[PDB]
DNA sequence: ATATGCTTACCGTAACTTGAAAGTATTTCGATTTCTTGGCTTTATATATCTTGTGGAAAGGACGAAACACCGTGCTCGCTTC
């Protein structure tokens, strides 16, 4: 992920939208280094939590609403401060870095 | 004029995989041991035969002494010369 003269550090989406979209009906959740030989400029650390977190569905978005409290307060209660703590592992895709 | 907060590029460790080197109880090839089978000597009285030693023979070898071959020589026979 580092030194590749292959590999662009840049922050939009060039292309992206179709070269690694293309990868959630061409291949399942696993082997990632498939497709890296196909898409140009992205590596497959980046590539990893970039098809999680721009796909995903079921999340906890929207404004502050009046009964978002309790949804938090039973996110907590579920095991723990599970934001660090090792219960973070269980807790289904609300990884500490959300 | 700037903070809540999302997005997410890049800096970490934990369990699982693919292949090579070292390690563990298996079987077969080949060497080793141990089961045969016959001989190694010891005795006694018995004996006819048959191959081997102790005779013989003698072919196979050189070295020796006299004879013969010619040829010198003076004897014992010849001669010219005075």
């Amino acid at each position: 992920k580092s030194l590749d003269p292959g590999l662009k550090k840049g922050y939009w989406a060039p292309e992206e939208d179709a070269k690694l979209l293309q990868a959630v009906a061409k291949y399942g959740e696993q082997d990632w280094f498939k497709i890296r030989e196909e898409v140009p400029g992205r590596s497959d650390a980046q590539c990893r939590d970039r098809y999680l977190r721009r796909l995903h569905f079921s999340l906890k978005k929207g404004r502050w609403n009046l009964k978002e409290e309790e949804q938090l307060i039973e996110l907590i209660e579920k095991y723990g401060v599970g934001h660090w703590a090792k219960i973070a592992s269980e807790l289904p895709h609300r990884s500490g870095s959300q």
